[PDB]
């Protein structure tokens, strides 16, 4: 399988 | 602000 | 006799 | 993905 | 802050 | 198959 | 002949 | 995952 994600979060 | 993300998943 | 079989499951 | 298989069953 | 995530993948 | 998962973030 | 075979699989 | 396969070839 394959998954790739991403977050980046600001405050 | 800045952001850069790049994601390429292969199967 | 002759027989021939493959099988290549993937996940 | 990528699969390459071959059978030449002979009787 | 609060954050509450599950995951249970089965094969 | 069975599965049970309870989460009760707060804030 | 006889014969006599019992499969019960589970999941 | 779960199989379950019964032969019984007679001659």
């Amino acid at each position: 399988y394959t998954i790739a994600a991403l977050l980046s979060p600001y405050s």
